[PDB]
């Protein structure tokens, strides 16, 4: 039965469950990617105190982006066009 042999990571499966947040989404992103799981908050001791996740609020250099980083560099050279 397919389903149960053909289990693999689906698209964008690190950070599909990340929330958007402005703050500290890291560690916001790990507090709903193991909500998701149904691990409630007293099975975890210090397992799910200080745990991070890779967010969609993170662009790969680390710096907390919020439009994703094609409109953000599109928010740049949107800047310099002058009149031909």
């Amino acid at each position: 039965s397919p389903a149960d042999t053909n289990v693999v990571p689906a698209k964008d499966a690190p950070t599909t469950n990340s929330p958007p947040s402005t703050t500290s989404p890291n560690q916001a992103a790990a507090d709903a990617n193991q909500q998701q799981a149904g691990i409630v908050s007293s099975q975890s001791g210090p397992n799910a105190v200080g745990d991070s996740a890779p967010s969609s609020s993170v662009n790969n250099d680390g710096d907390i982006i919020t439009r994703p980083t094609s409109d953000s560099i599109a928010a740049v050279a949107n800047a310099t066009k002058p009149a031909a």
